[PDB]
């Protein structure tokens, strides 16, 4: 109606739209799959128009061109979660990294700590009432829309309409750039015997009626594959994957025993194949909500029989968990790992569990093996899940309980699930670290 | 009535009471000032009767005799927060340490992770209706009374009656041992120029009507002494000490602008001089509540203009905060530090602040001067407040903001508040760590 005039008046080309960015601006992209590639391309192509423009976002499936050293006078990448195409800049020094809990991002936007001069977002074209849909992200995207000084939208008719807090009226957007292209996809991972074993251990901790949080990759896919005997599972998760769709259509996940958002998979973003995007579209069983709801520890605490499944990179004898860095090298980010660990620990029913899982070993490129159960974290590594936060740790060799357990008993339990080849070296490190014998037993049979 | 017969039938000597403990038991002492010294003495005296009795508690003002190596066949100390009289056992190998958030202790007891066979607590003699008062502790003490298989009470008529969740009916207690002795006291700290400077910086962050959390020692006392010009301050704190009483008597703290528990100082335990214990007694302005209320991040989040002040030991370039260990040596515990950090971060009003403060330098055992602002944490140190949790860091040289700040900008801010004598060495380390100059500026003047 009146809105159609607004929409038409504000429609332009991508090259025109990015002229609204000025030197010194803080620019933010919509999260993950909602990043607008045509707008990002235009901004990068217009690099010489800009001096010292901050570019922030979290995980990206895009090229991360603005993060390359040649652009360092034009753009400064400020990642809140890094990925293969942007992590190089952080290692090299011209890119920056902010450690921030995923649930807290909207708060930092509202507080103007994460000030947003220009927000760039991909959306569906408007419905009959002038509401566009973000489709695949709610997360921090919805707050950014409200708080940004200028919102630039790539209107892509391949974006799905998904229920929840995903809608933005055309009157809230400054410029529209019309496009049509498929959304980025991630492939399904290969599951090895190591991951299969991890999934089986994780599955043994999951009872009927559990509310699940899990991500993407071989580990959560392995877990899901081992849940086919379970009943009435629910979802309250930062994201769902293609794997969750499989378990839903197997009849295992039905959200019938949830305490809040009953009958619905409650999520904050989507990332997978087009099969996932199609599933989520116009589906009463799926609802996207902002990250300061979904990942809020006080909200997770209200979930029934919460089971949160997340991966790490290494765990030390004290139960310090490193998940986002290898020594001084930054790889990803905390994301929602600690949000859900905390929510499960705070669970009002007292039934919440947080599982942190990893292969027990890695093969280095020189051919040698290394233990991911370690006496000490790598030099300069960031602790992601602190020793006080730690709950269950799982490898292909079993389950170690950290919660309420002493440093010595944590180390004993971790060594017990370490690779057999490393156990003697690790027990020697135990004795040096703790000034105590590994074995708590002492049988008179052995003098 | 009926109750008087119960009480009299269950009254006995300390030596008789401790025969309720058997080999293999988990024994728990009431927190801090409520530890029953006459019962502890009797237990240690009866050491030869016991094999492998676990002895747990948090901070202690007692002698910690059961933690000495000569007792290792009889007792195993399991600290949930260590102190000078028990920390030696952890370093030596025969004492154990559990990393646990203060607010979570009641939950672990309820879950039977912290199973309690015998709980030993000091209480006031019963009121007219048969209710004894813990007086100085609510914390985990109230849950432990409910959950323990057996409760042994030292009935000390010098224990104050203090309002809140501090009362236990005689029918809840198995044995009573009558005594009369003063409660343990801690001294008033000496405030040097360094702590006075820290206090001034912290005070500059505190507005009228703020709700405060702070502990004991030169830093919090220095902060309080700089608050004389503030108005309508409130208290929602793990503890109060003598300094808070001073500020209340000055009319600065009146609890008149609190959002919850209006007009009352809400606390979980008391530790100070007899002046504090007398003050808190029968006082409508003071209320003790358990730690899963007071320190619960979801409760702290409801507080108005929350300002949380806590101390640390060292902070690295990433904003990782070490507060409870010196390298591999365990010193204290997380206590409620992270509980209040998270609560302030989660504040519903968006006004919460968490301040972590420390002197910029220390003199080590060998007489050398060291920076407490460091490129990397000491080898094997536990991260107390993770980089994602970090908010304000304060030294005598000023304030550094961590929240929403990049690793590089955090390190710059921290170097800015380091001791002038260390700044150049620290900037050299900055360059090596980040591959960037401390000044992010290159000028054609110098090519």
């Amino acid at each position: 109606m009146d809105w159609k005039k607004i929409y038409e008046d504000r429609t332009c080309t991508a090259d025109e739209a990015v002229k609204s960015i000025k030197s010194g601006d803080r620019v933010l992209f919509a999260h993950c799959v909602a990043e607008p590639p045509v707008l990002v391309e235009a901004m990068v192509a217009n690099a010489a128009a800009y001096k010292n423009v901050t570019v922030s976002h979290m995980v990206t499936l895009g090229k991360g061109e603005y993060s390359k050293p040649e652009y360092k006078e034009n753009f400064t990448f400020e990642g809140w979660f890094t990925s293969p195409s942007t992590r190089g800049s952080i290692a090299e020094g011209h890119g920056q990294f902010v450690p921030v809990f995923f649930h807290e991002v909207p708060s930092l936007i509202r507080k103007d700590i994460f000030h947003v001069d220009v927000f760039m977002v991909m959306v569906s074209p408007p419905d009959h009432n002038g509401f566009c849909c973000v489709g695949v992200s709610s997360d921090y995207t919805m707050q950014a829309i409200k708080s940004a000084k200028i919102v630039l939208a790539e209107v892509n008719d391949q974006v799905p309409v998904v229920y929840g807090d995903t809608f933005v009226h055309v009157s809230e957007i400054d410029k529209f750039v019309e496009t049509s292209h498929p959304l980025p996809e991630i492939g399904l991972p290969k599951i090895g015997e190591v991951e299969a074993a991890i999934g089986k251990h994780c599955a043994s901790l999951i009872e009927d009626g559990s509310t699940l949080q899990l991500g993407i990759g071989a580990i959560p896919d392995a877990v899901l594959s081992q849940l086919k005997d379970k009943k009435h599972l629910g979802i309250h998760s930062e994201m769902i994957s293609d794997g969750v769709v499989d378990l839903y259509e197997a009849g295992v996940i039905d959200c019938s025993q949830k305490s809040i958002d009953k009958g619905k998979m409650a999520i904050t973003f989507l990332m997978g194949t087009k099969r996932l995007y199609d599933f989520a579209a116009n589906n009463p069983k799926v609802e996207l909500k902002p990250v300061d709801y979904i990942n809020h520890p006080s909200v997770v605490a209200q979930c029934s029989k919460m089971v949160c499944i997340n991966a790490c990179l290494q765990v030390d004898f004290m139960g310090q968990i490193v998940s986002d860095s290898i020594g001084t090298k930054q790889f990803s980010g905390v994301g929602g790992q600690v949000d859900f660990v905390r929510g499960a620990s705070m669970s009002i029913d007292g039934k919440g569990k947080a599982i942190i899982a990893m292969p027990s070993v890695a093969k280095k490129k020189d051919g040698s093996m290394i233990s991911k159960i370690v006496p000490f974290i790598d030099h300069g590594a960031a602790v992601t899940t602190s020793r006080n936060d730690a709950d269950y740790v799982v490898t292909e060799y079993g389950i170690a309980e950290m919660k309420g357990k002493s440093l010595q008993d944590r180390a004993r339990a971790l060594i017990n699930i370490a690779h057999p080849d490393f156990k003697d070296e690790l027990k020697a490190e135990f004795e040096k670290r703790f000034n105590a014998a590994f074995s708590a037993w002492s049988h008179p049979q052995f003098e």
